[PDB]
């Protein structure tokens, strides 16, 4: 019993964290096999940063301009290429701690663990969701660039995020491990603003099923709703629309607890209308949206 | 920017997790050097738990009754001894992944990371506080017994907790790595209840400084208070008393933000008597008490491990 925000054990990712230095910039790299992946902005001189031509800047670099450090050992860079917004530094040593891994691009609402690093050294591990506006609400200071987001597929690490930047509101933006940004963001200092964030409705419903499994039932009601009536209400509270895919995904939790999805949907409508009235759900006074249906089933 | 509940990187502890099987019970063990530590209740069946004589049960066991598995390799148990509520299985092979480590007993209010395991396999890592009532509000299913709580000090893992059981309210009880329980709990299937929990006041204050560092200032007020007046108000809302040690510990955060500890206490006093008024602090509608002052400085400064 109990319900916690839980990250994946970070050990397999720690063995991959290295420090990447290019001129005056030092950030983190992900060393997998004989390749170190890191944000391409490591080649910028904070003058290039506003409108950088990364192809032009990388063409002027040589392998000896990149200093890669894995622990107390300097790695030798023997090649450099760019895939979208990620820099790939080919090294002359394969990482012996390379786990079984895969590069996955995730969708909004999906959760993942972040291994926050500074100077190629892991300092903390936490849990995130890809916000509907494609930002992540992380905890990152200067030097965290190159920190990665991942999930563990029972032995295999699926890398889904690399941290690139912090937006003016303190939220974070980055890319998949193929360098493609999540969201309408670019790796430039140009004026960028995240869209208005919304609540991940399917995740809130998943978390309400976690509360029911844990014995919390006070928010349950005798009502059901149509999916369209629920979406009309939920959207007025800045909640994401719930699709038929989401309803289907909540099926196993619906079967486990005996509460139909549209029945739980009516509980959610009521909570949005009334608030909590001094009560908590799973020790929280707000509706939690960073637990997916897959996370709830896994944890419970 | 940002503030998250953050655990220590679990890598050094993952290399120590093994599966311990004794008869029909399977749980986790912590393999450090040539010894595997695990809850002594692994030697018990459903009948023993009602009233077990652990010395009598362990005397009837032989080294071959314990099956220790580190990954896909079976370890050979060459000795067995008991230290309080922990079982120590001496093995023929020293763990090559043994990190620099130390066994430490923590105090209520202190936080630590939990590496939740099942069948000697780590499945999740979460950060939690040792509640003032000595329970932990964990997330554990059957088979999690033997999962450990730790902190990382430079490059040294300080093991502070081993999970033993779940109380009727869903909260958890366990011991330090020397087998001594945290709290008035025993390792037996008996009617046990946790005491009434209280809020870790120093941690709430530390978390209010984290909110100020992150730009959330709405709760700040012009007022200050005496430590005695604050404690009289805090005692009334089931908050732990704040000692001069706590005030001193909050000193660096007080200096960093320009808000004196008793000045922040006056904000906390108002938050207690008046509530949040529909507002949030760090995205939370409740005052968070599972971040110590050291955790806040570490997170808002980037200390690495
Ligand atoms: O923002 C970044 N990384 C950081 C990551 N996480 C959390 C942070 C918290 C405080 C500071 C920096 C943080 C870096 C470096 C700084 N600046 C901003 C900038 N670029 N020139 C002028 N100012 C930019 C701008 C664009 C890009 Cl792609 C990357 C970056
Ligand atoms: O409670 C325990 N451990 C668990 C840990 N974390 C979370 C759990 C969630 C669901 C179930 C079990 C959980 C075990 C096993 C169960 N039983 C009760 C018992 N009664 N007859 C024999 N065993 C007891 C009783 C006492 C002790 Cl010390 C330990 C234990
Ligand atoms: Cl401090």
């Amino acid at each position: 019993s109990g319900f916690r925000k839980m990250a994946f054990p970070s050990g397999k990712v720690e063995g991959c964290m290295v420090q990447v230095t290019c001129g005056t910039t030092t950030l983190n790299g992900l060393w997998l096999d004989d390749v170190v992946y890191c944000p391409r902005h490591v080649i910028c001189t904070s003058e290039d940063m506003l409108n950088p031509n990364y192809e032009d800047l990388l063409i002027r670099k040589s392998n000896h301009n990149f200093l890669v450090q894995a622990g107390n050992v300097q790695l030798r860079v023997i090649g450099h290429s760019m895939q979208n917004c990620v820099l790939k530094l080919k090294v002359d040593t394969a990482n012996p701690k390379t786990p079984k891994y895969k590069f996955v691009r995730i969708q909004p609402g999906q959760t993942f663990s972040v291994l926050a690093c500074y100077n190629g050294s892991p300092s903390g591990v936490y849990q995130c969701a890809m916000r509907p506006n494609f930002t992540i609400k992380g905890s990152f200071l200067n030097g965290s660039c190159g920190s990665v987001g991942f999930n563990i597929d029972y032995d295999c690490v699926s890398f889904c995020y690399m941290h690139h930047m912090e937006l003016p509101t303190g939220v974070h933006a980055g890319t998949d491990l193929e360098g493609n940004f999540y969201g309408p963001f670019v790796d430039r200092q140009t004026a960028q603003a995240a869209g208005t964030d919304t609540t991940i409705t399917v995740n809130v419903l998943a978390w309400l099923y976690a509360a029911v499994i844990n014995g919390d039932r006070w928010f349950l009601n005798r009502f059901t709703t149509t999916l369209n009536d629920f979406n009309l209400v939920a959207m007025k509270y800045n909640y994401e629309p719930l699709t038929q895919d989401h309803v289907d995904i909540l099926g196993p939790l619906s079967a486990q607890t005996g509460i139909a999805v549209l029945d739980m949907c009516a509980s959610l409508k009521e909570l949005l209308q009334n608030g909590m009235n001094g009560r908590t759900i799973l020790g929280s006074a707000l509706l939690e949206d960073e637990f997916t249906p897959f996370d709830v089933v896994r944890q419970c």
